[PDB]
């Protein structure tokens, strides 16, 4: 069976995201109350916020859209309220300079992913920044981040946006994935291509509670690297170096901004915090591979830098394919790539020059978008939340980013991970987790995530609780699914400015519209 409006054309190309869906969202507005299944935790209070790419307007404008990645569309922010057991939700698109002129112009006016040469004429000196891959809550303004500009600030109950780069970075850049030191309050972080497309120069920073930089330090990268994450540690900004590289003249002549080379390793840059020299920095190697995400890092009792990561063994944004004829070819031959959980050890008694010892393998399955307890950011923490193709549940063929089915709750001190299963014809996002209590133990509390029910067309929020990480507790049921998107974070209501008199929802007012006189009942009748 086929419907006749089903064959009237779109002007829409394939939009991507990341899991591999393509339908096109794109709504702003909210729902006061959202319906449950179960009850809802009382020590739940605070906000998840998830950030989407969902493109606004249809690509079409270089190449009618056809090389548009799954990390490209703008930036739109999901908000999930949790106050006394109440959910209420809230998505707005961040409005960037480049949503501003395409939602105005009615038109794609943007090219390729981080390539200005393929912009149109008019937006080509633009921030090009889509800001569509986290958040973060810090000095009380909540940001929205991607990695090839400063951050978007927004206001956390009506996500307005209120203005660019509002910590005034000298860098061109800041990455998305900046950490907030448990010790200091610090919002730790970088930008590379801190100078402008496919500069070498990386910028470090440290922002304190009150938004001022208290710490900075300028140095480059060995070659223009994907630095997309990172780990910190107490003494250390550890960056995480993918083996893509950045290419002006490619650039120029229309191609991608990355390409990925099989003969680049794995390479880490030690940061020394609040560093006096670039002197101080070192480059740590291992082999060619793709590790995508920290779960964190921190300094064992002998003072050795311990991080984990995903690993994936080969390309996982097949999309940014090699230059050579010769490294295309072993792309297509390796096909889908080995995914595992690893954990890294950087001794820095040894000598930076030496490879690095092999990684253990933590969790031997498809496994990324890891969260901790941010209790123990940038000190030893034990708790991992990861996202996971279950094990004997899952396909194996899927590209990482897209059969994840499944969550995973490691604890490094018991060496115990327990398995949340999201469901037949479901997939699950990044995990997050809000503790019980303030005191309670480390990862003792609440872990959300957006569920996809692929075959009901809806997305829904899971409330599971860690005494059980196998179940459910509740479910927050949208009557509409959203794009599967990125990060997302539990922000603490108490982090929040006028989290206590500001809702998502702006209550209407208390003053009844009509007279007494017009009520059809009569107390005397
Ligand atoms: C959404 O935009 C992005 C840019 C660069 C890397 C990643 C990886 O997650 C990303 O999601
Ligand atoms: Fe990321």
């Amino acid at each position: 069976y086929v419907h006749p409006t089903d064959i009237l054309p779109s002007g829409w190309p394939t939009a991507t995201d990341l899991s591999g869906g393509a339908q096109p969202r794109r709504f702003e507005g909210t729902i006061f109350d959202v319906m449950t299944r179960g009850t809802i935790p009382k020590e739940l209070h605070g906000t998840f916020y998830r950030i989407m790419p969902d493109y606004a307007q249809p690509p079409t404008y270089y190449k009618g859209g056809e090389l548009n990645a799954p990390i490209d569309g703008d930036g739109t922010v999901a908000a999930f309220r949790f106050k006394d057991g109440k959910v209420d939700y809230r998505q707005r698109f961040v409005e960037t300079d480049r949503f501003k002129v395409e939602r105005r112009a009615r038109k794609s006016m943007y090219g390729l992913y981080r390539n200005p040469y393929t912009h149109h004429p008019c937006v080509r000196q633009t921030v090009e920044s889509t800001a569509n891959t986290n958040v973060v809550m810090h000095a009380g303004r909540f940001l929205a981040m991607k990695e090839n500009g400063n951050a978007y600030e927004m206001d956390p109950h009506t996500l307005k946006t209120l203005g660019y780069n509002p910590f005034n970075l000298p860098s061109k850049t800041m990455t998305a994935h900046p950490k907030q030191c448990s010790v200091t309050g610090n919002l730790v972080g970088f930008g590379y291509e801190a100078k402008g497309l496919a500069t070498k120069d990386v910028y470090y920073f440290e922002v304190d509670p009150s938004g001022k930089v208290v710490r900075d330090l300028w140095l480059e990268a060995p070659w223009c690297a994907f630095i997309h994450d990172c780990a910190l540690t107490p003494n250390y900004l550890v960056l995480m170096l993918w083996p893509f590289e950045a290419n002006l003249e490619r650039m120029k002549a229309g191609g991608h901004h990355w390409a990925y080379d099989y003969t680049k390793p794995i390479t880490w840059i030690t940061i020394p915090r609040g560093a006096k020299s670039k002197d101080e920095v070192k480059y740590w190697h291992w082999k060619n591979g793709m590790p995508i995400h920290t779960a964190s890092g921190f300094e064992d009792e002998q003072g050795r830098i311990i991080i984990d990561s995903s690993l994936v063994h080969g390309n996982a944004f097949p999309f940014f394919p090699p230059d050579s004829d010769e490294q295309k070819k072993k792309q297509e031959a390796d096909g889908t790539p080995k995914a595992q959980f690893v954990r890294w050890t950087i001794d820095p008694r040894k000598d930076n020059n030496e490879q690095l010892p092999d990684p253990e393998v933590i969790l031997d399955t498809p496994s990324e978008f890891p969260q901790i307890d941010n209790r123990f950011m940038g000190v030893e923490y034990s708790s991992a939340f990861i996202n996971v193709f279950v094990p004997d549940r899952s396909d194996g063929n899927k590209n990482v980013f897209q059969g994840l089915n499944g969550l995973a709750h490691y604890k490094r001190k018991e060496g115990t991970t327990e398995w949340y299963y999201a469901g037949d014809n479901c997939l699950i996002q990044e995990p997050v987790f809000s503790p019980r209590s303030k005191d309670a133990p480390e990862g003792d509390g609440f872990v959300l995530a957006i569920v996809d029910r692929l075959d009901l067309n809806r997305s829904e929020v899971v409330v599971i609780d860690t005494r059980d990480f196998t179940k459910a507790v509740a479910a927050v049921q949208l009557p509409f699914a959203i794009r599967s998107g990125i990060h997302g974070q539990w922000i603490p209501g108490e982090v929040t400015p006028d989290f206590e008199t500001k809702g998502l929802v702006d209550l209407p007012k208390e003053e009844h519209w009509a007279p007494l006189s017009q009520s059809p009942y009569d107390p005397d009748a």
